[PDB]
């Protein structure tokens, strides 16, 4: 049922997508270790993921929630980097692409940094890196990324120091952060049909000069 269309970097789309990208790159304090040193990437190709039957899942449930949160879907743009990303675009989020030891339990995070998903594009504290080079810090091989329309809406605010089912009540679980001055939210959701995996982003990390 996918299908990927290219975006041309002229498009106001392409770039739109591409400063989000770019400008919630943040450092980490695992000093690069997970997902590799860089302050930005060299974005190689921005598709848009096309799957109606996926899109009329999403849209369906974003309509279940926001009927249910006096008509507010609390729908966010959200980056998700995983080893699964070519299962997902195929046949959408679902309880296999959740982070099962993740600090809100059982569940699909995404991401406002760029940078935090791009750390597990090679699998849970970025494996064991890059399938060809074995480098976390690979700044060769070329990476993907997910950019995706996400439904929050009631989200439980989780104050942190930084499939299972959402708290009663609530439909997601918003981790705030609590010391690292700079970073930015993180959020999980209990039912895949709570996102839709909208732009497919390849992209290198960058060597700083
Ligand atoms: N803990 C996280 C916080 C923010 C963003 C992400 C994210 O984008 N992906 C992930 C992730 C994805 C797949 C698997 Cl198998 C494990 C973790 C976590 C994750
Ligand atoms: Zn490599």
């Amino acid at each position: 049922g996918t299908i990927l269309i290219d975006l041309s970097p002229d498009d106001k789309e392409f770039q739109s997508v591409e400063e989000e990208m770019q400008s919630t790159v943040r450092e980490h304090r695992d000093g690069g270790h997970a997902g590799g040193i860089f302050n930005r990437y060299n974005i190689l190709k921005i598709q848009k993921v096309c799957n109606k039957k996926l899109w009329e899942r999403y849209t369906h449930r974003r309509k279940e929630v926001s009927e249910e949160n006096h008509n507010h879907a609390n729908e966010r743009m959200l980056f998700h980097g995983s080893p699964f990303v070519n299962a997902i675009i195929h046949k959408g989020f679902d309880e296999r692409h959740a982070y099962i030891g993740g600090m809100f339990g059982a569940g699909i995070y995404f991401a406002e940094n760029s940078s935090k998903s791009n750390q597990y594009v090679y699998g849970i504290g970025g494996g064991t890196g890059c399938p060809v080079h074995k480098d976390r810090s690979c700044y060769i091989c070329h990476r993907q990324l997910l950019f995706c329309r996400v439904t929050l809406g009631k989200s439980f605010l989780q104050f942190s120091a930084m499939m299972a089912h959402s708290p009663p009540g609530h439909h997601s679980v918003t981790g705030r952060p609590s010391v690292n001055g700079l970073a930015l939210a993180e959020y999980v959701i209990y039912r895949g049909e709570q996102a839709y995996p909208e732009y497919l982003i390849t992209y290198q990390i960058m060597r700083p000069e």
